[PDB]
């Protein structure tokens, strides 16, 4: 009985995941999430804020204690490329190494994509030529592969927060805004088109869609992981949300968190346009992604 852990340092939250390797199988035994907003003012000041840094470090010390407590044999900590936008990123990483004892790697979208594909290969085993569509954190990675072998990763920086602020100046958006919205996705997605047999979608938007479609509430990974969503099902939710204000979306559908109520429409559009462009009628939904993939990679180095 061995254990592995991963720590994901994002612009919004710091997340810990510990899994156990029992009977030659990976299972999550502990999780923790903490909002520290490390990306605050990085845009206007170009620097990580001292208060955000201090809190993040304190949460990391906490997670390290949990990791040592559970006596984890292998651990890996990663941070989003976004931190690269701060001139004091390296000082922050260095502080984390000395004070917490964690060597954080700022991974590229390509690395992120690989870890996410890894989690899918292990937890779903998609058939034939696979394409993983991971939306979240300000971008959407399109990863191609066969079995555990990743072929290529193509990352597009089309964050839903960015797209919503860019195209939907109104709440809900006007038909023209929506129209301009899709025109952009078509232009960008058409350039990534390739032949694939199985599409797997990852991220908050897609797991929320599955929860909506299959009436899952509260959220339960077991009832969402592996669920199938057709273009029609996804289109139905897109049409339901585009007709009402974000506030109503979260009020009428408990699966939609208020914080996501507004930007989710843009997220749904990404998957919609993706299926259309790649000429596929459906996709499989995965609850596992980056954070779990790091676990799979660490587990593979262990056996
Ligand atoms: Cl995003």
């Amino acid at each position: 009985i061995m254990r592995v852990a991963s720590i994901d340092i994002g612009s919004y939250s710091v997340r810990l995941t510990i899994a156990q390797i029992k009977d030659g199988k990976l299972s999550i035994i502990l999780e923790r999430g903490r909002i520290t907003s490390l990306g605050t003012k990085v845009k206007e000041t170009g620097r990580l804020q001292e208060d955000r840094i201090e809190e993040t470090i304190q949460v990391l010390k906490e997670y390290k204690k949990l990791i040592d407590e559970f006596k984890v044999e292998r651990m890996k900590a990663v941070a989003t490329e976004a931190i690269r936008r701060a001139k004091n990123a390296e000082e922050f990483l260095e502080r984390v190494k000395r004070e917490v004892g964690l060597v954080v790697e700022v991974i590229t979208p390509e690395q992120e994509g690989r870890y996410a594909y890894l989690a899918v290969a292990y937890s779903l085993k998609p058939e034939g030529e696979v394409m993983v569509v991971d939306q979240g954190g300000g971008s959407t990675e399109y990863v191609f592969g066969k079995g555990y072998k990743v072929r290529e990763v193509i990352s597009l920086p089309i964050g839903i927060v960015n797209l919503t602020e860019t195209f939907f100046k109104q709440d809900p958006p006007t038909e023209e805004e929506v129209k301009r919205f899709f025109e952009f996705l078509e232009k960008e997605l058409s350039k990534v088109k390739k032949p694939v047999d199985t599409i797997v979608g990852l991220g908050g938007t897609i797991t929320t869609l599955a929860a909506l479609e299959y009436n899952v509430y509260p959220y339960d990974p077991q009832k969402v992981h592996g669920k199938v969503l057709t273009y029609g099902q996804i289109k139905k939710w897109f049409d339901t949300f585009k007709e009402i204000p974000s506030e109503e979306r979260s009020k009428r559908f408990r699966q939609v968190e208020d914080r996501r109520a507004k930007v989710i429409l843009a997220g749904i559009g990404i998957f919609l346009k993706t299926l259309e462009i790649f000429e596929k009628d459906c996709l499989i939904v995965s609850d596992w992604g980056l954070r779990e993939g790091v676990l799979v990679s660490e587990m593979l180095k262990e056996n």
